[PDB]
């Protein structure tokens, strides 16, 4: 029998998970239930909430002690993705089914984007608003809504759950993981403010036959890349947005701890580094951000998040940290850095342009990197075709290397 | 074996269509391929493009010569829906799978919205924008997207098509159309400018246990309601937006011919009429709309569509036509009309407001409707809670009768 990874929190409405798991089993698959609940642990799940938390580096006690709703969701996203790949590496699944509200669907979307293209993936959403919007697109994720007003406002339809179980079971029984052409797996980090070049890079390498995954470097994406680099078969890492490292260095909101970006280097995966988004630290709401980082220029991204302009002194600490990471690398590394700005905020159309910073940064980064890691300073903005073209050419050389 | 209705244009996706059909067959279903192609008519489709066109009342050559995105789409939607329900009438399907771009996905969505809640439904879209947006919400339609750039930009993936076929076959093999309680079926017409009250009406009757289908009355929706009313077990029709009748009278863009709105009445289904959106005729872009409909007032709804303000005389013609239709009714009919405006364009925060029209229109409408059909003039706007509540109360009485 094929195995389906089933993602569903039991702390709310435990009958949804019970019903859907029974419908999967009745349709002829085995179930591995991953339960990322924070409020209560009901039992009956292969991957318990406690296991989920710890896979991400926190005990559930520590997760429950977070006083920040965003950081708490990030911890369970990080844990769920870590636990799912740690499991799949040893016991491969043939499909992923998720049932959740706004937060649970968002967690499932991120997790599903980190599994291979073509693996069956289905989210059953239970919020009245639209489907979740996974980062940079739905990709191959199938979506169904279970909310109906028939028989009562905001009924959660068991007919949808039954249809979803029968669908995923059908897909899983038809799925042949070791089929089709093998596609080298390329992992990329980005923020919205570096998507222009990241999209060009993605499209070029996919055109070559690679499978490219793109992760949002806002607190959980970088850790997803790091987990894949350690536990799955990755051909190339393009760690182009070190937001989570820079925020770690200065107390920003994307802090994901000190080991961000080290895994690929320790595994010896060919890696390209770039300083996308190094023009800002991510602070909180404007009044808090200004209080935490006085005397700077700010851009209010949304009500919760403020881009805080960096300076040369800030980026020398980033350079030092990246150089130390690279000195631990067990495989090849290249570094590319743009001379005319790091993101769309740091641009002629943005609110944080400061052209005095890229030059000194590039010169210092080259001085601290070891001799076997060349730094290429590109006379372009990050989002210029000249910069994506330079990264693409380098990626293609690293992917052409023979065993 | 159960059957799956498979919607896919072969004139642009022939390889994908044959692959996906084969995958459905391998997974143990029979396939009914409905092919709404507009360029070519390739072999193997149960419901050919020619049938899609003619089931709606046009030859495929006539559809091709429209040259016009909206008129072509409306023709193929009307035809695809008529042909699909005609097939299903005698040979019932157990699921619907569609594979298409922007237009094919939208046609599939409209067709799926005219089939019962819970019947397996999956749209695989092939446009880069992602999923299509079915009118007033996805409800029970499942969505996938097959675009990928791997091995070539704007590829569409065999892995996704195979997953989609396996999914719908699995759902169809597990589907029991007789499971659960019967839901009384209620059909409603609307435009975006009457959605505020229609949403309340839908929610109240769904919460009573009804299945409610809602149709956009822009050229294909009304005809879908009429087809269902003629041929299916319908508990109640709320024909609250006679746009397609008004545009037939004046040559507007939602014209769907002379029989719009008659089927439910001729059959005898309990029906409520209202004059939602009677503040405007639908014209084309503003310059052409002014030339077609001179001497009026206009509101540019989007670059393609202009709302052309109606006047007293126009609405007396509409009332005459509605009354003629009602005199043919074989079952209960009631009428509700709002005294403070017919749509969100005809409101204090709308660009077509004319509060001098609803009062005299309501008087005239009552005078030409037969006396056994009540005509209630509500001292509210169409989209006010008082108006939806009046319609809901009458709907409940008519369902209980
Ligand atoms: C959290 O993700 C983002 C934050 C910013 C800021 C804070 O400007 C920009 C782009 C992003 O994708
Ligand atoms: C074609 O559908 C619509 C047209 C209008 C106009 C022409 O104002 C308003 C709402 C609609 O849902
Ligand atoms: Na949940
Ligand atoms: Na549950
Ligand atoms: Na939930």
């Amino acid at each position: 029998k094929p195995s389906v990874l089933f993602i569903c929190t039991q702390d709310t409405k435990e009958e949804e998970a019970r019903f859907t798991r029974a419908a999967l089993e009745a349709a002829g698959v085995e179930v591995v239930h991953l339960d990322p609940s924070v409020r209560r642990s009901l039992g009956g799940a292969e991957i318990s909430p406690e296991m989920v938390a710890q896979a991400g580096g926190m005990t559930i006690e520590e997760v429950r002690a977070l006083g920040h709703e965003g950081k708490c969701q990030d911890a369970m996203i990080r844990g769920a993705i870590a636990a799912a790949h740690e499991w799949d590496a040893r016991h491969p699944v043939s499909g992923i089914l998720a049932v959740g509200g706004s937060m649970g669907s968002a967690l499932a979307g991120a997790l599903m984007q980190s599994f291979p293209y073509g693996l069956p993936k289905l989210i059953v959403s239970t919020m009245a608003s639209g489907f979740t919007k996974p980062y940079m697109g739905v990709k191959d994720i199938a979506m169904m809504n279970a909310v109906t007003d028939i028989s009562g406002i905001n009924t959660i339809s068991r007919d949808v759950f039954r249809n979803a179980a029968n669908a995923v079971a059908g897909m899983a029984k038809g799925y042949d993981r070791d089929k089709g052409p093998e596609k080298p797996l390329v992992l990329i980090t980005t923020l919205g403010t570096t998507e222009t070049s990241v999209k060009r890079i993605r499209q070029a390498l996919e055109s070559d036959g690679c499978e490219v995954m793109v992760f949002h470097s806002s607190g959980a994406g970088g850790p997803t890349l790091d987990g894949l680099a350690a536990d799955k078969d990755v051909a190339l890492v393009l760690d182009l947005s070190p937001t989570e490292i820079l925020d770690h260095l200065f107390g920003g909101l994307a802090d994901a701890g000190p080991d961000r970006g080290r895994a690929a280097l320790r595994k010896g995966i060919p890696t390209i580094l770039a300083p996308g988004n190094a023009d800002f630290i991510i602070g909180g709401p404007i009044d808090a951000a200004e209080a935490q980082f006085p005397g700077r220029r700010y851009h209010q991204h949304n009500p919760q998040l403020t881009a805080v302009r960096t300076n040369v002194a800030d980026l020398r600490k980033l350079a030092d940290h990246l150089a130390a990471n690279v000195r631990e690398a067990k495989g090849p590394v290249r570094v590319f850095t743009p001379l005319k700005g790091f993101s769309s905020h740091d641009s002629e159309t943005g609110h944080l342009l400061d052209l005095s910073v890229p030059g000194p940064f590039a010169e210092y980064l080259a001085s601290v990197m070891p001799g076997h890691v060349p730094v290429t300073a590109v006379d372009a903005h990050f989002n210029d075709e000249a910069f994506s073209s330079a990264v693409i050419a380098a990626a293609r050389e690293m992917l052409a290397a023979k065993n």
